[PDB]
């Protein structure tokens, strides 16, 4: 028996599967939230999107074990940039946190990411994770259309929507 | 002159310019929502960044006027398929609604949208807008970069991300 099984277990027992609504309950039950403002649902939608890989709208347990790790990894990397444990982070001190944990972008590119997600000036922990989660799946999408291994991908119109809207 | 000024006037004189928290209000104040539930703020950042080239987190009244009209039209098509007055519409009903209002999307593409934005087999009115919103701002970005005029645009990894994280 894995410890993370139980949180996942009690929510949606038979399918062996959880959607965003099911996912949200069991994350914050297990305290990956970890003191901070517990994950709201439209964040959890992306997490599901990221990891289903079949358009199921759901992810099973070993897909769930995988997630908990990524969010722990990212949770601590947040706590570095807000050791006061307020909830928040200013956009510029966020700017570095973005660059650090990998696969990063230029000072001109990074701003775009902190411009959009800046909620009343500050950035929330929920906004932070939700940004990471959105990008990971965008990298992982870009990856799989970049069969050439270049870092430059041709996008048709219908393909570009079909891609971007799924995440 | 214009009846839409009062609703807008009430919400902000930041300059003569509103944010999402304000926009949310004046929409529901104007009752474009129209029986259905107020457009929630998760949607109403899209509505800013859709018509915000200058990354301010703001739109103005003349931009607003565009928005309200697009919605008044979009809303109408929804209410074709929702003679219920329910706030819910099936993902076939959605697929056809996307066609009739002028989107060049394939069988495979709208499937991949409809799948995503559905949650228990039907789509909320709020969701249908945020789907429709997202389309029209991503296609405006694709046509912004398609001065190739081909139906194909080519994307660096640092450009592809900074495109999709703005919306
Ligand atoms: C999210 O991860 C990825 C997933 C799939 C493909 C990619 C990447 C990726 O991160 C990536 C890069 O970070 C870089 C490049 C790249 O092609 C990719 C991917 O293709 C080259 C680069 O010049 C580009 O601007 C083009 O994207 C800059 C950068 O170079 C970095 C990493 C290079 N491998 C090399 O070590 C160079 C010296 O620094
Ligand atoms: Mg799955
Ligand atoms: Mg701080
Ligand atoms: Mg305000
Ligand atoms: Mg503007
Ligand atoms: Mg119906």
């Amino acid at each position: 028996m894995d410890p993370l099984y139980g949180y996942f277990a009690a929510v949606a027992g038979q399918d062996g599967q959880i959607d965003a609504d099911e996912l949200q309950r069991c994350l914050t039950q297990s305290g990956i939230a970890g003191g901070y403002k517990p994950f709201n649902l439209e964040t959890c939608r992306l997490m599901v999107s990221m990891l289903d890989r079949d358009m199921s709208g759901t992810m099973g347990f070993n897909e769930f074990k995988e997630l908990w790790a990524v969010l722990n990894g990212w949770r601590q990397h947040f706590i570095s940039f807000d050791t006061d444990r307020s909830g928040t982070v200013d956009p510029q001190e966020l700017q570095k946190a973005l660059t650090t944990m990998g696969f990063r972008l230029s000072p001109q590119a990074v701003n775009s990411i902190a411009k959009r997600y800046s909620t009343n000036g500050k950035i929330t922990f929920d906004d932070y994770i939700a940004c990471c989660v959105k990008l990971r799946a965008l990298t992982d999408s870009f990856r799989r259309r970049d069969t050439a291994q270049q870092g430059v991908v041709n996008f048709p119109y219908d393909d570009f929507i079909q891609c971007v809207m799924s995440v």
